């Protein structure tokens, strides 16, 4: 069925403001940033969202939804389970980061801001991490059954360790502006997965 | 007036840094307002800005104090170890013991500063980069000693291991901060141990 004018207006607000939220955060994103990005008035914007926090939550869902849809495309184009676990380097590094939203990883960006300021957004970050981990568990356990990976693999440890490596690699890149440094971490992620493979 | 001149001093400056560093670490430079600062210090705007040029100068000093604190803890824990391996694995106890009370309020300033500053604030991004690279250099120094003490193998890719450790520690913190559950971050610290076990000389 068809989107209403309200649905389309909210969608436009989110699309226009999500890159600002991802770079400036909830605290650094002003009313003027919102109105300038949309050419809508305060009253129009807040006739579509309850408050700024509500806009920020939707921006997170959008930004993280975007990373997820890229990740899904890449995973679905893989021919082995191992390759599904190693799409991250190309996702982050290709096109100088242009496959990610402007401002980088929204899970990283949001957690750091919301963790001690904004429980509802902290909860979404938490749920995003745990859903990613769950997807990784599923891929790993399919790789075990396909005999790509060893049956005694500690699946949970590997899944969380993957997340830690990818996000830590991104941190190092954003702190240093040098992809060579983060490339070492993405190399360690491949070492991590190679270490679970059955002997060739 | 008279009060601005009189409240300019190294001790007042240090008190300002100490009082406001937990607020910057939690709220960030953009989220920290003047009334946050005057409430945290119980001092007037005049006393604060008689010791610092502007809020940004206060944020920079806060970062140096916050990270200097993490550095000092890591230094103290490393100097209590018997083995090079142990020195590489003090991170879990530093972040998890006494419910995180050894870390600054708000968690890791390097993580917290980088996410804010990376696309908004050159000076502070540069500080975070220098921090990460100094931490990396220290780790390399420890690993190389471990190699010459025959604790770790000579074929070890020291730079690769040093950056991966950093990733694992910061990634562990991130997961803990997002989920509020130390059991999840404990899996990452477990992989930090596995990384270092994997560079040990053959048994």
């Amino acid at each position: 069925k068809e989107l209403s004018k309200s649905d389309r207006t909210r969608q436009f607000i989110i699309e226009s403001t999500a890159p600002v939220f991802n770079v400036k955060g909830l605290a650094g994103t002003s009313l003027t940033d919102l109105t300038e990005a949309t050419n809508l008035t305060k009253g129009s914007i807040y006739g579509n969202f309850e408050n700024k926090e509500a806009v920020a939550i939707a921006a997170f869902d959008y930004n993280w939804g975007h990373v997820k849809s890229v990740l899904t495309a890449k995973v679905q184009a893989c021919n082995t389970y191992k390759e599904m676990l190693l799409v991250y380097s190309s996702m982050y590094n290709d096109a100088d980061g242009s496959l990610f939203p402007v401002g980088g990883c929204p899970l990283l960006n949001t957690t750091i801001e919301a963790d001690d300021t904004h429980d509802a957004l902290r909860k979404k970050a938490g749920e995003a991490i745990l859903s990613w981990k769950k997807n990784l568990v599923t891929i790993i356990k399919k790789g075990i059954q396909a005999k790509e990976f060893r049956p005694d693999t500690d699946v949970t440890k590997i899944a969380f360790s993957m997340i830690a490596l990818v996000e830590g690699a991104i941190l190092i890149h954003r702190a240093t502006k040098n992809r060579a440094y983060s490339d070492y971490v993405f190399e360690s992620l491949e070492d991590l997965i190679a270490g679970i493979e059955v002997k060739k």
